[PDB]
């Protein structure tokens, strides 16, 4: 190709000398377009370069610390221009390196100290900027300023995460996900630090290091990474039935979300809203995804940790670059103070959910994530979220897990972020005023001019000053809850019920979701080396539901005892057997915008098919990847030159939502193992497949009969009807009816 | 089963109370046997518990800091017995947590500060204890005490690593591997800090942060983890042809070793040996694996990062637990001082290898790794290796990469290990005496009694004292190399040759190894978004070898120009076109001992087949895993009860070296998709497969005709010849002749 | 945590108890103690739940707080008796 | 950025009750206090500083290309710290000691630090001896005496054995 024969500018020792100067290609193809573009169309870029027009008050406030690069000299950190950044100073050009090379030592010193401690938990995470706006004033129930006015826009910074794995672990593990939101309000930073399930594993913070140690890699050998599928985790679970509720959620497809865009968020704890009249209302926080709920299947998720361990990080970044912004509705479950004891469960028990059938989630506002960071380390890694960061209008409860959390998230930053001035790191800074009498500490940025560093003081007329509580712009005062009791290390008896919420969850799942839960337990327990641990966990499952317990036992070669078969099922939850809001799929939601289809090309594609396909996908905001057996270009039957995004092996079916095969020269790919496997893998993972013309010959590799089956779209050409059928399948996410057919497929 | 129906001891609120007391099963099945056992037979354990009788002077010296557990009370760090480790102290059992709960706060504080910074590079690694002994005294060439006497045993601690990924990244990535050995000698710690290839990517340490930043996750979004397959890496490579030699090694199967036991190690740099008469000999260091050289194939390695990201860590630990100790022969390439300029390449250039055909590797000694650590964090994570840690009898050279390394590995520990007393962390302590006038620093353990903290001093009669250099037990003195040159930041012109060593490497590979190199480049470059970067790298390949360049270009849809087709090949290396020592496979080596075979069971296995299989494998030290469609047990035709190690999905073919299917009730598994896929995956990855009796029906799924083919062992029964054939195939590692057949296999 | 460089300050020799100390805490900067316990959590079966809680008692018993009665509202308020 | 209503009291269960862990205002304030101190300088820990400016009398371009010396139109801001050597940050000013005189020049072509003392020579010849010399003059390691003084055995021991120090 005339324009695709770029040669390197460096073939000789000029590569070891200063003055390499301009190295970009003359055609400017190094530079991504600063406009929204679909995934894969352009190289990804720092947010301020990709989308400079996207602004909010927090993003604007970071301009003071942003550093450019273009047209600047390369310098030391002291501002000294560097002449030769290719060589150390030596006594002769084959001599020893000299200690007086301060340029070398500065550069290597900085390198040598780049790493900071990762987060103890949730070390793996991906973040973005956005904004929040309430639908209406909530002043009747809370004096929180950010909820006071529908025209009030609050910048946010959100980090999604896994829990167990290190910062370098994989995205699509089976785990709980974190969902942490920093609201930069006019009356302070509010951090809503939640997860993607409505409960936690444990009741009291005192047990957190025990639980976390049990799930983390085992201490002798530091195995396994990003997995609960090991002896110590299931040992703890078997001995602590309080864990069973969140374990059920983790073993469900909730544990393997399709995207951070397609999961729910929950604050878990009951908090309080406090209004201007001092009235407290109990509240639990929810995030409802506009994109709907959707998850992978286990074999897919696991293999995807290999094929693309950055899949969720990548998808988040690319959605934002495409203008396909993650959106979530903030919702409140509201319970009057006088209803504290009206439920079968304790409101303060974080192992219990509040069913939406009993207490609906009331829509409060919307959050949109619309810009990626500039520097991952500076903005994501150094961000500090903490649930003790509340504002006037909010307060805590005595939830004993929450209570201990309040200690931890301040404490941990002292080592992680190097001292008590972590709020001065730019991403963590409030956008509202902050002034007090605190001084010094490592890496102190703020230079205080106050003559006084104490109060009360006369020498600065007692400024800065306390502010009385009030309806707006007032000081923080705790709700005057009545406390009556003896000093005890004692769990509330009201917390001592472990099986009814697991059963409620189980019965709320579709039959295929139940199968996936069974398979989750079965897979994980099969990796437990000590068989008695497997048996003890099966025994716990028998206290939840016998069908569940028998199905798992069968997969483990375990036989239940007669006594286990006669265990009395746990009670309903305030008269509820089930709640369909607990299922990912029972109630259809969301939409296909932002999903992706693989299009398997051949060397003479039927352009009419491809045109129809792409037009229909574009109309619904669905992306496409054009795949082939090599990179470069192929030419369609009408002479259209088609650029190839990836090879079949380079972008496996794991990475897409559906597969379409247009007609053309199908003989080119009919005996290609990778192309056949592409379809078999997608088939096994319940993805929609569409085959046009001679591509219908691929039905043989997936053992589909001439008459066809639901979930396989087929026609003479892609000009139907064909695309409507495929898009309808995509709206339903996966082809659950295919499950009985997949056991015979070798993939 | 009577004995396999263990029920949990906890179904009620006793789980939230003190006094849970004894929880181990009465049958004692929680405890692994303290004797060598094959992989999977027992739970893994800390080394001192698994192998208490395996000792060396370093292991013995750690006894002062080892902490037990059995029969001890649970305490705070201050020694206060804890009564209730289940609950926080609160005002009432539904009340707020109290600040006076010092037990909670201590436990949470320690948890909150568990993490330390990971290594800037080589963050992912796995380590073991062992010992080294020389074969004969090397006193004629070096006064190094640890090489002075064949009966002198030197304890070692070895850490193997990847380079790019975080501590939580996957093992079987495509990367360079580190191979770092701490020798606890009688005259000081010597750290031999090497990699698994004989050269590095860059020439001068000044470029190390540039190179590392280029290969690491890109700074905007922190993608990709554990991969060089991205734009910035290949950008740097295209602009820095000095990198091409180590890039060739990384793109070969050298980049994806089967095990840390089956790779070579290299010091890379030329160092000096100094004898008692003061004579210097140039030396390069080599480790030769007793188990031979062996690598995965890319599709397998990549998928294995998903199925088992801890595969190499696991395999190392389990080999040692089996008594199957990793062994490596230390070897020296020795060059007299007067031969410094004898070769086409500069001896000080770390991008150049010394061909074994020109300078043989002389065997010097043997190292055996024979015990795992007790605590991964304390021993592995906190270990500090540094190539500046040499001893009398060794010295440096002016290699400008080595020269800068000497600065970095001391510097980096100040943040990573929290200050200048990192040598006092138990794993890092010398076993020989260490005394000086250094004092204080964070976490100072040693309490100095010297009246003097300076020298010269009279008040302690000038102790501790300098020691003159001498033949044995003398002070360190540098070799008095003559230095003549001006102070310059300048690369030696002798370093300015970039293509001959890549070409030598290429021509030394077997045809299938060449294919794998082509496919490595092709796969990685296909993931580069900016096409001009791909083109620039292909241009560099055209300066190495046109067959290589054309093959990669074809896979990328790139056309070479007429000028590129006429690039003059680089010269031979001192008359050598090739050197078979550079191939993994050209010269057969190693041993099947420690390899593993999957045995695919059915519900009525022919016991005669299984017994013959297991006996033959055991005789050669090859392990087996018995796999089925569920866990538990199956019963063979003769009533033998067979415990199942894993399911087909739980321990995929990726994790084994070969697959054997005995006869029995083959109908049980003939239509099982997972069992069929097991064989297809193993077939695709070139692994030996053996099929007995009706198991030969599986030939259909791998498209093998009735007449059979090389690499598929088959017979009526698993007789003597059958197992001999299979083991012979295993000795050759993979069935390279099968490569043309795999493109049609959908797996 | 800042003054002595992390959570293992009790391992600095002068600070060490002379009586036994064992628990499930791990890691942290400059960790000296090398734990051999298969378990780093409780409750555990894999080490028969050692080290173990100790009930309160007359001698060698576990720490339990005196069960003082607390009655009042959550307030930031000085006792008038202090004025 | 959260406004404080009562900066006189901890949150407690009753006004004579226990302090509550949920008092984030108390814990933030005390945490910051608890971590105020950073390590002092190994030497010259005691010092006093001020801002100012420097200007050359004439261009020195004939002997140096340093931009800050190139023209009397270059006004260069400075920050200067004067110090003692031996004593801690909390030691006394008018001790018998060498004084440091360190000047940070914020030039248009980088920071130049002129890090000097108030005498024209130093005690020792080779940097390798610096920890020995400094340890000898500093408080003795058994009992950490004396502060801000060379008047003790170890200093004069070193001097007596190292005549290079005499100047
Ligand atoms: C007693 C300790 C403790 C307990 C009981 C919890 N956590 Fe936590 N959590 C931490 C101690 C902690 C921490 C150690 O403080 C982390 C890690 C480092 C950090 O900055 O906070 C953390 C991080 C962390 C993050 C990552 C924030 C980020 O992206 O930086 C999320 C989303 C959560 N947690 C969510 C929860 C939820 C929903 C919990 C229960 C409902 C929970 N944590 C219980
Ligand atoms: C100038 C800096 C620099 C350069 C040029 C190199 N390295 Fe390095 N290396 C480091 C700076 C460094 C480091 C930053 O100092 C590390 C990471 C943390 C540590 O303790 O040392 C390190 C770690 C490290 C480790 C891991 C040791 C362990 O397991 O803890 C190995 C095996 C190597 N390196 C090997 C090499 C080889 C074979 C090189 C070239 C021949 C090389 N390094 C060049
Ligand atoms: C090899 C080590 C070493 C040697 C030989 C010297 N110093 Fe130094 N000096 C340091 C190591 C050091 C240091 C440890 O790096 C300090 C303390 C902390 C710091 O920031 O620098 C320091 C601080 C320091 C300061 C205080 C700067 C400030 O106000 O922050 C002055 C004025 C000097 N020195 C002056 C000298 C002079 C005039 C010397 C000989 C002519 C000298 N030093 C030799
Ligand atoms: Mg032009
Ligand atoms: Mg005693």
């Amino acid at each position: 190709k005339n324009p695709h024969q770029h040669q390197s500018p460096l073939h000789d020792s000029s590569e070891a000398k200063p003055g390499m100067d301009s190295l970009a290609p003359e055609d400017g193809s190094h530079r991504p377009a600063a406009e929204p573009t679909p995934p894969g169309a352009q190289p990804t870029a720092p947010g301020s370069l990709k989308a400079p027009d996207t602004r909010n008050e927090k993003l604007n406030s970071l301009e003071d610390v942003r550093k450019g690069s273009e047209n600047y000299a390369l310098t030391t950190n002291q501002g000294v221009r560097i002449a030769d950044d290719q060589n150390s100073l030596r006594a002769g050009d084959r001599g020893p390196t000299l200690l007086e090379d301060f340029i070398l030592r500065e550069k290597i010193t900085h390198f040598d100290h780049e790493r900071i401690p990762e987060r103890i938990v949730h070390a793996r995470g991906s973040a973005a900027h956005g904004y929040f706006q309430p639908y209406k004033s909530l002043s009747d129930i809370t004096k929180a300023d950010f909820l006071s006015d529908p025209n009030k826009i609050t910048p946010v910074f959100v980090r999604f995460s896994t829990v167990q794995g290190g910062a370098g672990s994989a995205d699509t593990v089976r785990d709980i996900r974190g969902f942490a939101t920093k609201f930069y309000t006019e009356e302070g930073i509010f951090d809503l630090v939640g997860n993607n399930t409505p409960i936690f594993f444990i009741q009291d913070a005192h047990k957190f290091p025990d639980f976390v140690h049990a799930v983390k890699p085992e201490p002798h050998w530091a195995i396994p990474q990003g997995q609960s599928a090991h002896d110590t985790f299931w040992d703890y679970v078997s001995l602590q039935p309080e864990t069973l509720h969140n374990v059920m959620w983790a073993m469900s497809d909730r544990g393997i979300p399709r995207s951070y865009r397609t999961m729910e968020g929950f604050g878990i704890h009951t908090f309080r809203l406090i209004n201007a009249s001092g009235k407290a209302t109990f509240v639990r926080f929810h995030w409802k995804p506009l994109a709907g709920k959707a998850s992978l299947v286990w074999d897919e998720a696991q293999k995807l940790t290999g094929r693309d361990p950055d899949f969720h990080r990548r998808e988040l970044w690319e959605a934002i670059e495409a203008g396909d912004f993650p959106e979530y509705e903030l919702g409140f479950q509201l319970i009057p103070e006088e209803d504290e004891f009206k439920f079968d469960f304790d409101l303060l028990d974080p192992t219990k959910l509040i069913p939406e059938e009993l207490v609906p989630v009331q829509r409060v506002g919307n959050m949109v994530l619309n810009r990626n960071p500039d520097n991952f380390f500076a903005e994501n890694e150094q961000a500090a979220f903490h649930p003790g960061h509340i504002v006037p209008g909010l307060d805590f409860t005595n939830d004993p897990l929450l209570q201990g959390r309040l200690f931890s998230y301040t404490d941990t930053q002292i080592s992680r972020l190097g001292g008590p001035n972590f709020h001065e790191i730019p991403i963590n800074r409030p956008t509202c005023p902050y002034h007090n009498f605190q001084r010094d500490g490592m890496h102190r940025m703020g230079i205080d001019t106050n003559p006084a560093n104490y109060e009360p003081n006369s020498i600065n007329d007692n400024w800065p000053r306390e502010t009385p509580p009030g309806p707006k712009r007032g000081g923080f005062e705790s709700y005057q809850e009545r406390v009556e009791g003896n000093k005890v290390r004692e769990r509330s008896p009201s917390f001592g019920e472990y099986y009814s919420h697991p059963r409620l969850f189980w019965l709320s799942q579709t039959p295929f979701e139940q199968r996936h839960i069974v398979d989750g337990f079965s897979f994980e327990l099969s990796k437990v080396v000590r068989p008695y641990i497997r048996e003890r966990v099966v025994d716990q499952l028998a206290h939840i539901d016998l069908t569940l317990a028998q199905a798992v036992a069968k997969n483990l070669g375990i036989s239940l005892t007669d006594d286990q078969l006669n265990i009395t099922p746990p009670p309903d939850v305030n008269g509820l057997k089930k709640d369909p809001s607990l299922s990912l799929y029972a109630i259809p939601d969301g939409d296909v915008k932002g999903r992706v289809v693989a299009i398997l090309l051949n060397d003479e594609v039927r352009s009419a098919d491809l045109l129809a396909i792409l037009k229909a996908l574009k109309a619904k905001g669905v992306h496409a990847k054009l795949l082939y057996s090599r990179m470069g270009e192929v030419t369609a039957d009408d002479g259209t030159v088609l650029p190839i995004a990836a090879t079949f092996a380079g972008a496996p079916s794991l990475t897409v939502d559906a597969v379409i095969v247009p007609c053309g020269n199908i003989a080119d790919i009919a005996d290609n193992g990778d192309a056949n496997y592409y379809l078999m893998e997608a088939y096994k993972h319940l993805k929609p497949i569409a085959l046009a013309g001679d591509a219908r010959k691929f039905k043989a590799t997936i053992k589909v009969a001439d008459q066809g089956e639901e979930g396989i779209v087929e026609a003479d050409s892609a000009d139907g009807s064909f695309m409507d059928e495929l898009l309808t399948l995509m709206a339903a996410h996966r082809v659950w009816s295919r499950i009985p057919k997949i056991d015979s497929i070798p993939a």
